[PDB]
């Protein structure tokens, strides 16, 4: 009942905070530069399309993620601090909840700037084949493939923003995370949010494909998905002394 109420300020906020929508996203998709190869790669950087001491390709790839990732999470914060349950939190709790958060809601964001080809770069400026970026040496290539092994079969669900802005608020607000001091509010607030979802995703996609549940294993392939990319970048940290790590990444991914 107050659920439709409910998601409209959770799709507001989101379109309050993100530059990237999906919407805007798909529309480009179907002109951005292409970067597929070393040469056009050094022509987007030319001011065209756009730091550390450069070391290599694969590393100043590496370091514009950094970049992107570090401002998504910027966004990420304004969002969640656009709800207001998730305001009422104590700064300790919030700063929890976008700690193991914010990776989960990344890469799902990141489906809606992905097709099998490869995904846009620089607020949709530029696009990057997924040909060139299984080209850059390990351990990178194989960081990135199954992110796109992922968004594929997740773009399969044909979401829209408004379908979106409710399940990254429920990544966000998870009661599961560890080191959380008001469990019972954030899973109260998570339930909301689900409860929101599925009313939703009826009104939204009436002949649903059984939606509801299969976005719900999707979270758990997303924190899956997040486990496996902590423990490559664990190893990045150990085997690539000379690549700097943005500190709060580094804080992030500390414990
Ligand atoms: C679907 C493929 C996603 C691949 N990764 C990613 C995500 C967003 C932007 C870029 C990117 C690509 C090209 C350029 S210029 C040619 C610039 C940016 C990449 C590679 S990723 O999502 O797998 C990914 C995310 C985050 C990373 O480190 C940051 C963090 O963990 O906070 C990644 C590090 C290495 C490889 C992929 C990363
Ligand atoms: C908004 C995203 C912030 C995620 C970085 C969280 O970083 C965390 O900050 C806590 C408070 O300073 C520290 O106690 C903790 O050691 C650190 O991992
Ligand atoms: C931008 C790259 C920052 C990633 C550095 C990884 O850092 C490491 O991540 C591990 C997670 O597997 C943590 O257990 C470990 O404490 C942390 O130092």
């Amino acid at each position: 009942a107050d659920l439709k109420a409910f998601s409209k300020h959770i799709y507001n906020a989101y379109l309050k905070n993100f530059n990237m929508t999906k919407k805007k996203a798909r529309s480009i998709l179907t002109a951005p530069f292409v970067i597929h190869d070393i040469e056009t790669l050094w022509q987007a950087e030319k001011g065209l399309v756009w730091l550390p001491p450069y070391k290599e390709i694969s590393v100043h790839v590496f370091y514009r993620c950094q970049c992107t990732t570090v401002e998504t999470v910027r966004e990420l914060t304004e969002f969640a601090k656009s709800i207001p349950s998730f305001s009422s939190l104590f700064l300790n709790d919030q700063v929890t909840l976008l700690k193991y958060g914010v990776h989960e809601a990344i890469f799902a964001m990141l489906a809606s700037i992905v097709n099998k080809d490869g995904l846009l770069v620089a607020n949709g400026s530029g696009f990057v084949t997924r040909e060139f970026l299984r080209s850059l040496r390990k351990p990178f290539s194989d960081i990135i493939e199954p992110k796109f092994e992922f968004a594929v079969k997740f773009n399969a669900l044909e979401l829209d923003d408004s379908d979106l802005a409710l399940f990254i608020a429920a990544i966000i607000l998870c009661g599961d995370r560890p080191g959380l001091m008001n469990v019972p509010r954030v899973e109260a607030i998570q339930d909301t949010i689900l409860r929101a979802l599925e009313f939703h995703l009826q009104a939204n996609h009436p002949d649903a494909q059984y939606l509801f549940p299969k976005l719900l294993q999707k979270m758990a392939d997303l924190r899956q998905l997040v486990t496996e990319h902590a423990q490559m970048m664990q190893r990045i940290k150990k085997t690539e002394t000379e690549t700097s790590l943005h500190p709060l990444l580094q804080e992030i991914y500390k414990d």
